């Protein structure tokens, strides 16, 4: 059997960099700047989240599968998140907005943390499409 | 053959010592090979600070216990293997550590080249917690 | 004046937020500036894998209780301060973070910019214990 | 009273970043490459170690005075040392060669460690000097 078709496909599959809003000066809202964590949205429906760990391993925090439900959700089915301990074994919906600038912005509601306290909090992230630049640069540190 | 466990996120590594004219221990470094289940290959480098940047990609296909086919459709680190076939001999060891080789006869201009190539690689894995204080 | 404790080893800092249009919580990037005993001034960034690049130098001394001037003699970041002084207004906290403003009015062109600067540094100190996986 | 004068002044005063060798391939030697450690010898006799952590505070992690005493060695007058801690309120003498190139050499004899174990052992460094470039880079991460 197949899962619900009935969307309007949207370009999800990537490899996203994580975003934060940096500012220079105390009590002004930040610029968008790029972070060191990865979503991988493989084109066969399975996602990995990733972070950098400068001169050391970097570190998978979450895996599992990916289904697109409505024109602008999709589902995470998690399996572990050592992140997000609360989301494993459940489906986590994620409203997006996806910009022809290759910002993706997603948000999540949480309802219970893993001790079971009450949280009723959305989440709130930026992600941008990684891509291949023009140039090689030349002294680019592998 | 005996299908490997190639599909999978690895981290490029080097080998560093704090003296000449002696070998380096194995530490991980900023690029990353994203091998997909349907048989996609990306590679990307994460620049500090910056935007990361996809480098090659294409498919692959393990070909025989030791060895696999990128079939590469753009490479801007390695240009002479656009739309080429890349055959790589690996190990993969019990610890997470690949070990590659390949030999490029000709650069894009026609120029000998004739070189080996190794590539050391370990597999990103998930740890049993998440660090207190990881930055995102 | 009351000499404030301006020598030592300072670290530029940011604010960072995960969400737009609020304000960011304080980290460290990768700027430093030297304020040496004998009033010498060296500002630095470091670059991930690479070569860490001197970006300004010259002279400094302290003026008032808030106020010190560097006297620039070269400044890459900043030309047209070459071989002028900046008065800097600063704030030292008990917790090391020193906030700095300055004012320029022209660009080395001559075009207004009329440009009000705000730095927040924080001093480098030695920990009790030596990280077990530090990179050197 | 003054200390020896009787050598001849090396150009030690500096901002220097340490060094390591970086090869791709298991059991060859390394090219020099630069790390993530600075020593501030300064214009006024004292000298700083410190070690960026990439996204964290950076650390001090040795400091007192220093003071040639040859042609090719100084000495380091340690107050504190969190690296190598059997050197605190000790000289540690360090043998130098410094190339045109901005190239520091250093090796340094420790006898032994804080429990009093043998050590005997010859530690060496590589030093580059920091510089100030041509061109300030357009997308320098400050």
């Amino acid at each position: 059997g197949q899962e619900s078709a009935e969307f309007r496909p949207a370009e999800l599959a990537g490899i996203w960099q994580l975003c934060h809003y940096v500012s220079e000066i105390p009590d002004v809202p930040g610029i968008l700047k790029p972070s060191n964590t990865f979503k991988v949205l493989s084109d066969d429906g399975r996602i990995v989240n990733f972070t950098m760990i400068p001169g050391k391993d970097a570190i998978i925090t979450g895996y599992g599968t990916y289904q697109q439900l409505t024109d602008n959700s999709y589902k995470e089915s998690i399996e572990k998140n050592i992140h997000l301990p609360m989301l494993d074994h459940k489906d986590n919906i994620l409203e997006f907005e996806i910009g022809d600038d290759g910002v993706m912005y997603l948000k999540y509601f949480i309802a219970k943390d893993l001790n079971g306290n009450e949280l009723n909090t959305w989440f709130h992230e930026t992600w941008k499409r990684v891509g291949m630049p023009a140039k090689f640069p030349e002294d680019l540190v592998r």
